[PDB]
């Protein structure tokens, strides 16, 4: 019937003729369960949710077991941001059809959505066994594993992703990820320049790349890939924060205070930027605008701390304090304990000078 | 009811003891298989190649069916250098008893040192369907596998190698190779670090690291790595020679300088570092003795392209043109897929008004590395020239 039509203009995204035809045909056939069904559909690709339940509801007033038409509410529950309803009717809709794939991923969604992190990947992984070539799933299933910190099940979703679907981007820098998280970076930075090979305008890839490369420090090519990711995305303020730091290093202090500063423009908050323009600053020879630019970053907020004990419980292994600590706590009668600070002070940060310098004095103060 | 002492103390190393026992336990019982096969081993370990084949042939006068019996014996044919004899014997060992690991091993390297080397393949393929957790001779299949370009399978070797062993160093290191020579720079070199995490004196896992390193232009850490490798091998000349060009790529033109007659000097001949000493030379200055280096270099190899090349350009630029063409035309003679010379010369043609014979040499060594940008930059001036 013209349910050929309405399919046709359906799939035309030509959605009034769609719902023309339906109602058309549903007026002679209030039993055709498909059309209603077609349109509870149609009404969702129009925002219409209403009218979508409503069609959705009298499919099952017609037939109660129709996985889809539970699916379906489940659908309109979700985006009323609904989840407990979505979640009801989608398990529902899977108890009529175990085999329904669509309910299986809607329900992960709302799963995630609604905390439960655990069910998620146990309908992701239903999914996967009545289908194991939807590869995209298997990356997200691969997110979730990496969420809750089961690197090696997620490196597993993704090389099974990547090998159902050779030519995806998304998933090999996913998997470079998990790599750098395990401090294997020639594997991360393998995946990345993949993945960007791959897709040459995949912004991320290349933000990831260029840390990596960084960390490794391997500036001039861990500069060549941030340069890339801001021709993708000029507005990009970490990037630039990053880039600065990287000409910092490799020995251009003026080029940094001019791209660290940029980067502040690009989002004031930044506390990093400012006070590693504070050090450049030093380098170029103004301590006095250099002060400023740490109390700016310092002033705007008490994140880092810097501004003891309590910058201790905050920063842990911060050498400087183990020492400013631990010269009061000696000139207090408390070496014994200082000792423990210094001591602590000069494992944390062998080149301490006035560490070695002070537990020496310190050592000396105990025998007297 | 045998009288089986002599094993035990054979076992522990004490051939003349064993041998001693032994002897006399043939002296009783002149059947003794077992003392005359382990007689055989035990003289072939401490080099007795006539004694050791000798015992062997008794035990296969006696017993027939003795696959070690026979396996010994070839393996002194083998030393010998009698390969054809050796292979026989391996075949035959194997015939009798075919669940025979040593035996095929043994069959694969005579075969390979002969010539079969998809023979020698097989060998170690079987000798694998017996006992898959033989891991060092995964590997030696794989080397087998790589000199004959199925690098794909190679890699499949040395990936299961390491499945058995994790800690089988040499295992990583050679698939490191596998990756570089397929241009997985980042694999290649990821590798070559477990290679040296694992084993911290694997010479050729830092020369193989560092050597990737350099052509991924990461000088400094490539650095650290031969110098490493000649920490373990202070006269290692090809180690230096590399690590000279390291340095001349980081603007330190004397100390190229230093380590380029170092290597020199661990070996004569030794044209690549004295074509790349001139080039350190001609850059410092001292133009006169970069022309005998690469005099030298084409004394010790009258076919060194790169020699003839840069020696060209030295020529060019003392206004010596025509011979500057016979060197970039004797280098374009010896490789003919040479970039360089090919815009080389087609610059003094160029600068001399044959355009049309210029733009020939432009294109072909475009052609050759579309990647050229100075020939990219001449052959756009040219064609301008023949327009104006
Ligand atoms: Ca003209």
């Amino acid at each position: 019937g013209p349910m050929e039509l309405a399919h046709r203009e359906y799939q035309a995204g030509d959605f009034e003729a769609a719902e023309r035809h339906c109602m058309q045909l549903w007026r002679q056939e209030p039993d055709n369960t498909g059309v209603l069904l077609l349109l509870s559909s149609i009404h969702f690709q129009c925002r219409r949710l209403d009218r979508s339940a409503h069609f959705s509801t009298l499919a099952i007033k017609q037939n109660p077991l129709l996985a889809e038409a539970y699916s379906n509410l489940g659908n309109v529950y979700k985006e009323r941001g609904q989840l407990q309803e979505a979640i009801e009717h989608y398990r529902h809709a899977l108890r009529l059809k175990p085999d329904f794939i669509d309910g299986y991923i809607n329900l992960a969604a709302a799963l995630v959505a609604a905390g439960d992190m655990e069910g998620a990947v146990q309908a992701y992984v239903s999914a996967l066994q009545y289908n194991p070539d939807l590869y995209c799933v298997r990356s997200d299933l691969g997110n979730l594993l990496k969420a809750l910190g089961r690197l090696e099940e997620a490196k597993a979703c993704y090389l099974k992703a990547i090998e159902t679907q050779p030519n995806f981007a998304v998933a090999w820098s996913n998997l470079g990820c998990v790599f750098n998280a395990q401090g294997e970076i020639w594997l991360a930075i393998h995946h990345f320049e993949k993945a960007v090979t791959l897709d040459p305008n995949f912004l991320d890839a290349y933000i990831n790349l260029g840390n990596v490369l960084k960390e490794a420090r391997i500036f001039d090519r861990a500069v060549a890939a941030y340069l890339r990711a801001l021709s993708l995305s000029p507005n990009h303020a970490v990037v630039h924060g990053n880039l600065a730091c990287v000409y910092y290093e490799q020995g251009l202090i003026d080029l940094a205070i001019d791209t660290y500063r940029r980067a502040i423009e690009l989002q004031p908050h930044f506390p990093d930027a400012y006070c590693n323009l504070a050090n450049a600053l030093k380098e170029k020879g103004s301590v006095a605008e250099a002060e400023d630019c740490y109390n700016t970053a310092l002033r705007l907020c008490p994140t880092h701390a810097d501004s003891y004990r309590k910058a201790l419980e905050v920063f842990p292994e911060f050498a400087a304090a183990h020492s400013n600590l631990a010269s009061v706590l000696q000139q207090q009668g408390k070496l014994q304990e200082a000792l423990m600070h210094y001591k602590e002070a000069i494992r944390i940060s062998p080149t301490f000078a006035d560490a070695y310098s002070n537990m020496g004095n310190t050592l000396k103060e105990m025998q007297d």
